[PDB]
């Protein structure tokens, strides 16, 4: 049994990014892992105590789960070489990797552009509306994404979008949500958290996009899918690097063409999902894979 330890950024009940890194964690004890996961150590002071905890008492694989979290874990780790090592960030990380880390790296964008091209699939739905949190440039290019992913599938639908200003305020989140439904929205696309859009679209009788997991039952059931990362592949990866002693500088990007981001298993909500939604994706992950599809880069 290889032994890893998890270190998220923020909360594992998020029903999003954190909650992304323990499902495939929970996946991972059936290849021979014992996994253990610690919660909410965005703040490096807090961070870098418990990672070296965790490679003192002799774990093989730690893992730091958000870029918060990348820093202590290539300063811990240049203090135990034999233990092995897992950072996310940006793609400068693959630069900055001891020989004992493992980086990753996504598309703010790519996760936008799947949602978008999600909503043009959709049969009969010809307004679409997206809620986000703050418009600092991962947010703005999330939502560029959207707008781009939903051209592409549909160039006649149209558009609105709302900012919040804030992370996590699903009372703001709603009103947005309300907003958008009252000038028309057939389908309302969550960026942040999306309770409070999930709250509004259940009033209104209007599918989702992009709710968090961690929703309740009455929304989730509005829920078409929402784009997310698959890390399985990523730490299915991770232990087989340690049985065969390759471990180390690794840099992994998780896109669209290599089903490091996919979907959600995806509901029928009203009548508006093509029974072929899931092949349709595949066939876009298949142009990305290929370079028939390339796609800018959605910051500024
Ligand atoms: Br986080
Ligand atoms: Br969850
Ligand atoms: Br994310
Ligand atoms: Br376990
Ligand atoms: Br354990
Ligand atoms: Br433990
Ligand atoms: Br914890
Ligand atoms: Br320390
Ligand atoms: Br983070
Ligand atoms: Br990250
Ligand atoms: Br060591
Ligand atoms: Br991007
Ligand atoms: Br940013
Ligand atoms: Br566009
Ligand atoms: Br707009
Ligand atoms: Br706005
Ligand atoms: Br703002
Ligand atoms: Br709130
Ligand atoms: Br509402
Ligand atoms: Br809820
Ligand atoms: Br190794
Ligand atoms: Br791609």
């Amino acid at each position: 049994a290889v032994k890893v330890a998890i270190i998220a950024s923020g909360q594992t009940n998020d029903g999003a990014f954190n909650a992304w890194a323990a499902e495939a964690a929970e996946r991972l004890k059936a290849d021979g892992a014992d996994v253990q996961i610690r919660q909410g150590l965005a703040d490096p002071t807090q961070a870098e105590p418990v990672i070296r905890q965790f490679a003192a008492r002799g774990f093989d694989l730690v893992v730091g789960h958000g870029i918060d979290v990348s820093e202590p874990i290539l300063r811990v780790a240049t203090e135990f070489p034999d233990v092995h090592f897992s950072a996310s960030g940006d793609a400068t990380l693959a630069e900055r990797l001891p020989p004992n880390v493992d980086g990753w790296t996504y598309d703010f964008g790519q996760l936008g552009y799947l949602d978008g091209f999600v909503a043009g699939s959709l049969r009969g739905v010809e307004k679409v509306g997206a809620v986000g949190g703050p418009q600092l440039p991962f947010v703005l290019a999330t939502h560029k994404g959207i707008r781009a992913g939903l051209k592409a599938a549909n160039p006649r639908a149209s558009y609105e979008e709302t900012y919040t200003g804030r992370f996590y305020d699903l009372q703001k989140e709603q009103e947005a949500a309300r907003g958008l439904l009252d000038k028309g929205a057939q389908l309302l696309v969550a960026t942040d958290d999306g309770r409070g859009l999930g709250q509004a679209a259940v009033a209104g009788d209007v599918p989702t996009i992009g709710v968090s997991a961690a929703a309740g039952a009455d929304i989730k059931a509005v829920n078409i899918t929402t784009a997310k990362l698959d890390l399985l592949p990523t730490y299915q990866s991770y232990l087989e690097q340690i049985r065969a002693g390759t471990f180390g500088r690794r840099f992994d990007v998780l896109a669209l063409g290599n089903r490091g981001i996919v979907l959600t298993p995806i509901t029928a909500v009203g009548d508006v999902v093509p029974d072929d939604l899931q092949a349709r994706v595949d066939a876009l992950s298949e142009r990305l894979a290929s370079g028939e599809l390339r796609l800018p880069n959605f910051f500024e």
